[PDB]
C-alpha cells in the first residue's frame, strides 16, 4: 500500500546513502523522509526476514524518544528497500548549517555537542555503533534546538572485539585504521567526535589527507579556548587506550553549563 500511504515531495539529497525524498503520511498529516536503498549497492544485511543493516539498527534504537531519528515504517521492492523516517520541521543538517554561518560560537558547539554524545550514547547503549558520526549526519530541527542522528547504512552491533570493515568517512577515521585496518566501536566513535568538534568550532575538518591522520597534530585556524583545544586533542589521542571514555568527556571542564536545546534556539537559531 506505500504510494497511498504516503505523499512523496522533493528529493531531499542523495549520495553513498540511496535517495532520500521529503514526504507526508496521509493517515497523520505527519512530516517524514522516505529514503530508497537499492539492494544491489547493500553491503551488510541482518535478520528479524532478510533486511538491510539500518533497519535492524534503528529497530533497536527506535524504542523511546531520542537524539537519533526514528524508523516509521519500511517496504521491501523488487530492487529496493524504503525507509519511513521522522522528518522535523524546519530542519536543516549540520554540514550545511557549518557552510553558511561558519565556526560556531563555542556556547553553541558545547549544546550541540553534548546533544549528539547523548545520542551516540544512546544507540551504544542499545546495542548499536553508527560508524559515521559527521556533521552530514546530524539534523538540526531549528525551533525545538534539537539534534537527531542519521544514517545508520554503515552501522553494526557494538561489540568488544576489533572490527576489521570500515565504510564511513576516510577523514572522520581514526589512524589505527589507516595503518591497520583494525579498530574497536568506541574508541574510534570517539575519534571521530574529535573530529566532529574540531569542525564545529573551526568550520572545518582538521584532517585532510592520511599522513596528517597518522600524524595526529591538530593546528588551529580559528580562536578557540583552551579548555575546548585540551578536549579536541584528547579525543584525537593517537593510540585509543589515551582517548576518553563518554564519561570523562561529559565531565570535561568545557562541557559544564550546557544550554538546554530549547534555550539554545533561542539565543542561537531563532
Ligand atoms: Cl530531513 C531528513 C530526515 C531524515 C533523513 C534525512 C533528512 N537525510 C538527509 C540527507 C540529505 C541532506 C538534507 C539537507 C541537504 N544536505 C543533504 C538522510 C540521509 C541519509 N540517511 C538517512 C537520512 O534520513
Amino acid at each position: 500500500p506505500l504510494e497511498s500511504q504516503y505523499q512523496v515531495g522533493p528529493l531531499l539529497g542523495s549520495g553513498g546513502f540511496g535517495s532520500v525524498y521529503s514526504g507526508i503520511r496521509v493517515s497523520d498529516n505527519l512530516p517524514v523522509a522516505i529514503k530508497h536503498v537499492e539492494k544491489d549497492r547493500i553491503s551488510d544485511w541482518g535478520e528479524l526476514t532478510r533486511v538491510p543493516m539500518e533497519v535492524v539498527l534503528l529497530k533497536k534504537v527506535s524504542s523511546g524518544f531520542s537524539g537519533v531519528i526514528r524508523l516509521l515504517d519500511w517496504f521491501e521492492r523488487p530492487d529496493s528497500f524504503v525507509l519511513i523516517l521522522e522528518r522535523p520541521e524546519p530542519v536543516q543538517d549540520l554540514f550545511d548549517f557549518i557552510t553558511e554561518r561558519g565556526a560556531l560560537q563555542e556556547e553553541l558547539a558545547r549544546s550541540f555537542f553534548w546533544q549528539v554524545l547523548e545520542a551516540v550514547r544512546h544507540c551504544h547503549n542499545c546495542g548499536v555503533l553508527h560508524r559515521d558520526i559527521k556533521d552530514e549526519n546530524i539534523l538540526i530541527d531549528l525551533n525545538r534546538g534539537e539534534l537527531k542522528l542519521i544514517d545508520f547504512g554503515s552501522g553494526a552491533l557494538l561489540k568488544d572485539t576489533v572490527y576489521t570493515d570500515f565504510d564511513g568517512t576516510r577523514v572522520y577515521s581514526p589512524p589505527e585504521w589507516i595503518r591497520y585496518h583494525r579498530y574497536h566501536g568506541r574508541s574510534a566513535a570517539v575519534w571521530s567526535l574529535g573530529i566532529l568538534l574540531y569542525d564545529m568550532v573551526c568550520g572545518d575538518i582538521p584532517f585532510e589527507h592520511d599522513e596528517e591522520i597518522i600524524r595526529g597534530q591538530v593546528f588551529f585556524r580559528q580562536r578557540v579556548s583552551s579548555e575546548c583545544q585540551h578536549l579536541i586533542r584528547w579525543c584525537l589521542a593517537l593510540r585509543p587506550s589515551d582517548r576518553p571514555t563518554f564519561e570523562e568527556i561529559q565531565n570535561h571542564p568545557w562541557m559544564q553549563d550546557v544550554l538546554l536545546p530549547q534555550e539554545t534556539a533561542e539565543i542561537h537559531l531563532h
